[PDB]
């Protein structure tokens, strides 16, 4: 069974026992220092065709929840950028924090938001996730910053089901739900080669973080904290603070896509 969680026990500084990829050189997420991030006019835009994105499901994991997409045909595909070939969306998720100062997996000069988006696609030369999941260019995680502001139009069909998967394990269907409500106006970004957050941490994924956060209600976002890590019929721990620090950068560069402010050029 599985071990890892995010509590003092057995939590991100644990995770390396079951995991020793955890020590990794290609660990995420990391801090975005947007002096070094340099801009790299090769990059081509991102192209987020997300017009016939066919939801299926909600789930509570026990980590978060995921939103999943029938991805057996290229509906829903993420091309473009820094990307060879065409990536299927498969899920969503999120990482939030137990008060609105911190939740977000990467940070932008050391700074936290309350809350981040991973929109995950896998590479369909490789036939499956589970295939695509085993191989460095495997996946391509759109990686999305809430901010605390205004509410969310495009959150709120996901907050509202919400109540009904309150605990581990638990699931609903979710049809109809739109992910371009997820997306904000801009485009840029910034993109290095990582793994996914949480066990098995496999070094598989092409991250896309977008510079532009969009918007979150301190209200949307306090009902992510009314979900619980434990199942029923347990003694409840409410799921909060379900990110994992930044890790070591190391020999890995972070390209811009855009002309960031501490750029001369
Ligand atoms: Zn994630």
């Amino acid at each position: 069974a599985h071990h890892w969680g995010y509590g003092k026990h057995n939590g991100p500084e644990h995770w390396h026992k079951d995991f020793p990829i955890a020590k990794g050189e290609r660990q995420s997420p990391v801090d975005i220092d947007t002096h070094t991030a340099k801009y790299d006019p090769s990059l081509k835009p991102l192209s987020v065709s997300y017009d016939q994105a066919t939801s299926l499901r909600i789930l509570n994991n026990g980590h978060t929840f995921n939103v999943e997409f029938d991805d057996s045909q290229d509906k829903a595909v993420l091309k473009g950028g820094p990307l060879d070939g065409t990536y299927r969306l498969i899920q969503f998720h999120f990482h939030w924090g137990s008060h609105d100062g911190q939740g977000s997996e990467h940070t932008v000069d050391k700074k936290k938001y309350a809350a981040e988006l991973h929109l995950v696609h896998w590479n369909t030369k490789y036939g499956d996730f589970g295939k695509a999941v085993q191989q460095p260019d495997g996946l391509a995680v759109l990686g999305i910053f809430l901010k605390v502001g205004s509410a969310n139009p495009g959150l709120q069909k996901v907050v509202d089901v919400l109540d009904s998967i309150k605990t581990k394990g638990k699931s609903a269907d979710f049809t109809n739900f739109d992910p371009r409500g997820l997306l904000p106006e801009s485009l840029d970004y910034w993109t290095y080669p990582g793994s996914l957050t949480t066990p098995p941490l496999l070094e598989c994924v092409t991250w896309i973080v977008l510079k532009e956060p969009i918007s979150v209600s301190s209200e949307q976002v306090s009902k992510f904290r009314k979900l619980n890590f434990n199942g029923f019929g347990e003694p409840e721990e409410p799921m909060v603070d379900n990110w994992r620090p930044t890790q070591p950068l190391k020999n890995r560069q972070i390209k811009a896509s855009f002309k960031h402010h501490h750029h001369h050029h």
